[PDB]
């Protein structure tokens, strides 16, 4: 796959709160190129939002409010730390609760990095841990690399 695969470690991690653009889906949505919507959800980011950042934001994906578990729906969340919803019209703000989490790291090219880190993750839990499907995380730590944060009970 041509990444570096930091790992995973287990820590405890402070909340924050981040604001962007949110769209309902599931996994099987994503599956289908036809009917995935995170990939345009981020192209209206980079649209509406991306031109309000500055050089110390952070840029996340949100996996949150879930229906179920893995196989239900959810919401996915272009967000960023610096924005508010009143600096970008049809955001949302959300708070990402402090907590124990496992957090996954690659480095390689984007998005193919954040792609096949998913599936890092889908190997681990699919285990001495057990998801606590609350709110998850991709943070964007720099142009090469991605953070996957999931929360644990």
């Amino acid at each position: 796959e041509n990444l570096y695969f930091q790992g995973m470690n287990i820590s405890e991690i402070n909340g924050f709160e981040v604001t962007g653009f949110v769209v309902r889906t599931t996994n099987a949505d994503e599956m289908n190129p036809m009917t995935a919507k995170i990939g345009n959800l981020w192209e209206k980011f980079y649209l509406n939002a991306a031109p309000k950042l500055t050089d110390k934001s952070k840029v996340y994906g949100l996996y949150t409010n879930y229906e179920s578990d893995f196989t239900g729906a959810f919401d996915v969340i272009a967000c960023s730390d610096t924005l508010s919803p009143q600096l970008l019209s049809e955001s949302v703000k959300t708070k990402v609760s402090s907590g124990k989490y496992v957090t996954f790291s690659a480095t390689g090219e984007m998005p193919q990095v954040v792609i096949d880190l998913w599936n890092e993750v889908w190997n681990y839990f699919a285990c001495p841990h057990k998801r606590a499907y609350t709110t998850d995380f991709e943070y964007y730590k720099s142009a090469n690399t991605v953070e996957i944060s999931i929360a644990v009970r």
